[PDB]
């Protein structure tokens, strides 16, 4: 009863890789999962391609109504999300990276299934393997310890009113949750589960879903 | 007499078949076949079974049975053999890379020799940290760490064998650490993301994927 919210905010997810561009590769993976009962994009009012998204995912909804900063936008989607009746304050939103489109469904999966009853919520997530330095101008000025460090992926999933109140007053939406004393749970998330930033990415992501 | 760059691959699972060859023979592929690199050394463990047949098929290559208990360890031990018998001069460039990373982009190698190779400090191949990092305490986030201008370091470390041995007989996880404890700073020369090291059977598939 209670549902399961995927909500994208959404520069490359537009590109185009396989057949469809990155967005379309990532609605993909949310409409055809068991698990997730409803999938929002909100894009800003004036996004041209938006429109085309939307004729191939009717079931999805495409809110012209984003903000400036990611931040922002997610805000605006779960205020209309919540303002509207679609989600009920206890109801799970899983806020997901535009451009993370090679997300496993056995990834997506295990978050419902771990993070999907816990207050708390959950995120997925991989441990730090590697040394970590800090540079200063090109150069090593410290290594910092990665003892227990975990590097946070998308989806993110709150229930929506406990997310609503942490938004409402800082890089990820774990970080505003853990500001209300609440500790999110750390999901095994995934290797091919990379965000698509560089164009060295883009190579790995084609060679993932070709 | 030129300096020389010598890659130190310290292997005391890199025997994971894959392709046609083992993951360690992938490794060695990328430095044997590459222009800058001058030598290729490989420690393996005194009673190490499969590494024999690693040196049939790489006799430029060289495999010493005398590794350490530790990486950090066995590291030394190739270093101390390479400066010992004449293959290295102080001055020359060692670059330390993981048994399991045999994904190593050839620009990516050739661009840590450019850069780091004539640069006293030494150098490593590092991505800078996308992802928010967050501090596990037992299952749960116990808090946020700030990832503003962190760098995840890969390998191949490269150093001057020199400054490298001195620097492991001090006595703290990788090459650059030891050197850092000297009060050199090795720079941050661009890795890659290809450039992953295969230790769970998620990165398997990925690295496979990418021998293709």
């Amino acid at each position: 009863k209670r549902k399961n919210i995927a909500l994208i905010p959404a520069p490359k997810q537009y590109v185009e890789i396989g057949s469809k561009t990155v967005l379309e590769h990532v609605l993909g993976i949310f409409e055809r999962h068991e698990a997730v009962d409803l999938t929002v994009v909100v894009v800003s009012p004036e996004d041209t391609f938006a429109d085309k998204v939307q004729t191939a995912f009717p079931q999805v909804r495409v809110w012209k109504n984003g903000g400036q900063t990611r931040a922002e936008t997610v805000r605006n989607g779960v205020a209309k999300l919540l303002e509207t009746g679609l989600a009920a304050e206890t109801d799970n939103i899983l806020v997901h990276d535009a451009a993370r489109c090679c997300l496993p469904s056995e990834a997506l999966a295990r978050l419902i299934e771990q993070a999907g009853n816990a207050a708390e919520g959950g995120i997925l997530a991989v441990p730090v393997a590697d040394t970590l330095k800090r540079a200063e101008s090109g150069q090593i000025s410290a290594t910092v310890d990665r003892s227990g460090l975990w590097q946070a992926q998308t989806p993110q999933l709150f229930q929506a009113g406990l997310l609503h109140r942490a938004l409402a007053a800082i890089t990820d939406e774990a970080s505003a949750v853990e500001k209300l004393g609440v500790r999110p749970l750390l999901i095994q998330g995934d290797a091919r589960n990379l965000k698509l930033t560089q164009p060295q990415d883009a190579y790995i992501v084609r060679l993932l879903l070709d």
